[PDB]
């Protein structure tokens, strides 16, 4: 089924209806599963992900549920290329939805989504399940708004050498702490750093980080100290709480427990 039962998904079960782009693996499409249930299909270009470890990393997926995560239905495997079956988020990823200047976002909205990615972020954090490429673009909306965090883990698979490279073209250098750029040390706390820069993007209405720095600038400068200046949107309360993701000493950011208590106690001042 879906989410239910065998989580091999019978592609004779799905019909395609419309075509979503593409993306790191290649082919997204919007589809039906038994005509009733909206899904999205990712078709996974062959020689683009490490398919064995990432089907036995699929176990681990499954198994995970939180409202606030986009849920992974099963995988066809029987077949070329394999597909991967995913709940299906209507106004698409969230950096594209920011960057909509028609949405005319008030700050009350851009602070739940926030607390949506935060929420996300605090179960897997108490599942010992790093994301590992925290980011806007991989966090998706639905049709009601909500935000979810969207393809955790899934950078262990990704075989583009570009993409895994520190120094690669694709990596995320605008997302990663000094840690991660000089000793390729990822941790919780790698997460956190990230999450803050995906808090800045947000109250940003997604502009690109260090916009004025190349990717080789960028990690040099945030290694000696350079911080990303306050959103005009954001209050210095909201960006007290993404600069602490910032701190040099991996040991003094918080946890994402921590931060959403904190994104809580100013969403109740309101
Ligand atoms: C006209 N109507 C039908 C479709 N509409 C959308 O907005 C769709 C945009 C993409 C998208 C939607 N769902 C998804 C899901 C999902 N699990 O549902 C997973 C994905 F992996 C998507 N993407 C693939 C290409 C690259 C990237 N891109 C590239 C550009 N973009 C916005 C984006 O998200 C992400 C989408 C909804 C508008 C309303
Ligand atoms: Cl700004």
């Amino acid at each position: 089924g879906l989410g239910y039962g065998s989580w091999e998904i019978d592609p004779k079960d799905l019909t395609f209806l419309k075509e979503l782009g593409t993306g790191q693996f290649g082919v997204v499409k919007y589809g039906k599963w038994r005509g009733q249930y909206d899904v999205a299909i990712k078709m996974i270009k062959e020689g683009s992900m490490s398919e064995d470890e990432f089907i036995e990393e699929a176990k681990v997926m499954m198994n995970l549920s939180h409202e606030k995560l986009v849920q992974l239905y099963g995988v066809c495997t029987k077949q070329r290329p394999i597909f991967i079956i995913t709940e299906y988020m209507a106004n698409g990823c969230l950096l594209n939805y920011l960057r909509e200047m028609r949405h005319r976002f008030q700050t009350q909205q851009l602070l739940e989504m926030c607390k949506d990615v935060c929420e996300a972020m605090e179960y897997l954090e108490s599942k010992q399940f790093l994301h590992r490429d925290l980011a806007a673009r991989n966090c998706l909306v639905n049709d009601q708004g909500v935000v979810k965090v969207s393809d955790f883990g899934l950078s262990r698979y990704v075989l583009d050498d570009e993409y895994t490279s520190s120094v690669g073209s694709k990596f995320p250098v605008r997302w990663s702490p000094p840690e991660v750029l000089m000793y390729s040390k990822f941790s919780s706390k790698s997460d956190i750093w990230a999450f803050g820069v995906l808090m800045w993007e947000i109250y940003s209405l997604g502009k690109m980080p260090y916009e004025r720095f190349t990717n080789s600038e960028t990690a040099e400068h945030i290694a000696q100290g350079l911080r990303l200046y306050r959103p005009h949107l954001a209050s210095e309360k909201v960006y007290t709480i993404m600069y602490s993701c910032w701190h040099e000493k991996a040991d003094e950011r918080p946890t994402f427990k921590i931060l959403l208590s904190n994104i809580l106690d100013v969403m109740d001042e309101e």
